[PDB]
């Protein structure tokens, strides 16, 4: 028998040779993106395929299989329906339905607290998702490009937690939301803040990683691994926004001075400098599509799930999903993990990183905030998300009554 | 040809008649008890054909089927490896050495504020394990009854939401850990008290169920509600302890008069009422292997493992687990979420009554309290299976490094 020749067989469809069109529709309807780093050889054959015989363009079997070879089991997977959401269309179908929902949900004030996201349109509104396999799928403004702003801290918290461990970490951040109106307090009682998704912890966390070398190599440092986390798509940075942020960021100079005065820094801490590179991280730009494949990697115990690469450890990211669960979404914390239940972070620019472990990571984005800091389209996409779907962190798998459960088929 | 013969010839390894003891003892290493309700049928027929005779006695494929029959889904789905934890036998081993490295774990205090809790040994150690396929094991001490206490709490909250909904429930409890010193306020600033976990939410939880009828047929539905969360093992109710907490509960009687004062109870609620009934709760008695069965209910959606009957609907687990995930704990909460990511809850009796969400539930049960009231070789327990099984809310299902998973085959 043979892989690549009973999947020929597979999309053959009794007849002899397969369109070279009715291979990349069945494909992409996987929902894997022709694009997918994974399988750059197959379509690499492919283009050149189509080149070298204008007498085409039709796949015989053998043919196909020199194309599929490289690449024959992830195409394999994808295309026996092994994939964690096997019906990937009729999912997406879902998603928009939910997406356009939210569409209507019109209130929130964008912040304008800087220059940077004043501009920014009430209007935008992306939802991306890139399940562990990666299976893509977008929706709405899912290419414009917007600040991380706090969707940033889990992600430093991970590189921090995945070089230094989690011990390490902990004796300058706490593990625990705070409390309702511990809101304002920078310590909790054994001095530390209270944990990494606040903007003391976030500072502190900040002086962790990669001591001892200037600024601008912690900042490549960073870059170098969110680009990994997003299987290199779009990481940029905004140095509009670091600006106005460096020059408006009063309250994180009154932490970082408090936080100095009460030690809370590792010997040798420049202060003054680890805020400027706070700054710079909240400034540093994705996209929803970008971002979700970070979520997605998350999602995937630290693989990247298009291009198979370990990425961070799993206690970085088992840590990171803990907080993101419980501290991620500002007071509605609380809130949204009885509601939703999935590890989540906002951001002031309009964005949730939102996890599903072992299943998928998305972004959502739309800049207008509701009063506790939270994109008012984004909090109401994950609320129906998880009405749909059995999708909450404590639904049962089996017994889910009349959610839908995308991972299964009939 | 047809199932019962499949499976017949599966146990009869060649030879044309299976002898009954080694079917029970193929039957039990599947994890099974012979006294499973879902196999009544077929222990009842395996009883009667073990009358007529008093032979070997030995069964050919036709009797064999005549005793099977009637439970025979089940009894493929333990003997092909279908349960969830394919090889349970296995995994009991494993769960005898976290066992036995808790026992060594010597220290805390037995309770003593009353003198039923002081009578206990602190030895007493037992583990009780009940899949969401019926699976059982144990070690140690449990067949001992031993008091609820705050175990209670999410049961009872988890039939009020059965009940009434998560909407009525929580417009009289919140749905968040309070934070690590608001712990000794009893109502956060909607005038609720800040879940159902803590003694103010569980007193305002008892006033919610069954109103309008008496604390007697209160309690008897109670009972029977635990009953069927129980599959109808070991539920009791300990007087002694019930006195000694109510001579004794003077800050529950500060929580009831406060709660008054502010209103936070429905109308036509006798607050003093309503203690006696709290009360009651607490002393209600079970063992590790009734517990975890409870447990077990939980860890399936709903569904009694071990009868197959429909508890408590998905919305009331769901809620349920969400709230002992943040909130089951007292002041070791926060640390037992980020560490251990199982919803738990523990009580003073030194229960620990734990869910494995889709996997199995549990009761560890030690009466010595470490300094915030949680058993210490429960807490202990909690901490090495989570090393030991990816169980944790978010490990990774497919990366998880060095840990075990006993849901794999491979
Ligand atoms: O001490 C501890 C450890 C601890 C914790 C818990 C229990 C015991 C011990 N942590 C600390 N972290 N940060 C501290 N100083 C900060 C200075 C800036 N902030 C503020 N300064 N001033 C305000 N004032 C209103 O916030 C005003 C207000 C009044 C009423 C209602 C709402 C708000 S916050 C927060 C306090 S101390
Ligand atoms: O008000 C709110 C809502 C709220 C929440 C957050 C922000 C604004 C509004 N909830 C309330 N719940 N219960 C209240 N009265 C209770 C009477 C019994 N308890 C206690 N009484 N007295 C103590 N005394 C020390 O606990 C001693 C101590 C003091 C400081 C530090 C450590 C120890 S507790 C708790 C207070 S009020």
């Amino acid at each position: 028998p043979s892989l690549e020749d009973l999947l020929f067989y597979t999309i053959a469809e009794g007849q002899e040779k397969i369109p070279v069109h009715k291979f990349i529709t069945a494909l992409k309807s996987t929902g894997l993106r022709t694009s997918d780093p994974r399988l750059k050889e197959c379509m690499d054959m492919l283009r050149l395929t189509l080149q070298t015989t204008s007498d085409g363009v039709m796949l015989d079997k053998d043919l196909f299989k020199k194309c599929v070879q490289s690449n024959i089991v992830l195409l394999t997977q994808a295309f026996r329906r092994k994939f964690v959401i096997p019906d990937f269309m009729s999912f997406t179908s879902h998603i928009d339905e939910l997406y356009e929902s939210a569409k209507k949900q019109s209130g929130g004030k964008v912040a304008d607290y800087i220059p940077q996201l004043a501009k920014f349109s009430p209007d935008l509104w992306g939802v991306s998702v890139c399940t562990a396999d990666g299976q893509r799928h977008s929706t709405g403004d899912t290419k414009v490009p917007f600040c991380l702003q706090s969707c940033v801290k889990p992600l430093k918290y991970a590189i921090a937690v995945n070089d230094l461990g989690t011990e390490y970490v902990h004796r300058y951040v706490g593990k625990e939301p705070s409390g309702l109106r511990f809101n304002k307090l920078f310590l909790n009682e054994d001095d530390k803040p209270h944990n990494p998704m606040v903007n003391a912890g976030a500072i502190v966390v900040t002086s962790l990683i990669k001591q001892g070398v200037n600024n601008a190599e912690k900042f490549d440092y960073v870059m170098q691994f969110l680009n990994k986390m997003a299987g290199n798509e779009y990481v940029g940075f905004s140095n509009a926004t670091f600006q106005s942020e460096r020059e408006s960021g009063d309250r994180n100079f009154a932490i970082g001075y408090y936080l100095k005065e009460k030690k809370c820094f590792p010997e040798g801490t420049d202060m003054v400098g680890i805020l400027d590179f706070y700054f710079q991280l909240c400034s540093i730009e994705v996209t929803c599509e970008s971002a979700s494949v970070m979520a997605a990697t998350l999602a995937n115990g630290g693989f990247c799930p298009i291009t198979g690469e370990r990425v961070l450890s799993p206690e970085a990211v088992r840590n990171t999903l803990s907080l993101m669960h419980s501290c991620g979404m500002y007071d509605f914390s609380g809130q949204f993990a009885f509601h939703v239940g999935l590890p989540a972070k906002s951001g002031v620019a309009g964005g949730i990183l939102l996890v599903v472990p072992n299943v998928m990571g998305m972004m959502c984005w739309s800049p207008p905030l509701d009063k506790m800091g939270n994109s008012v389209k984004g909090i109401h996409f994950c609320h129906d998300l998880v009405s749909l779907c059995n999708f909450h962190n404590y639904d049962n798998l089996r017994h889910f009554a009349k959610k839908l459960d995308p991972r299964r088929e009939g």
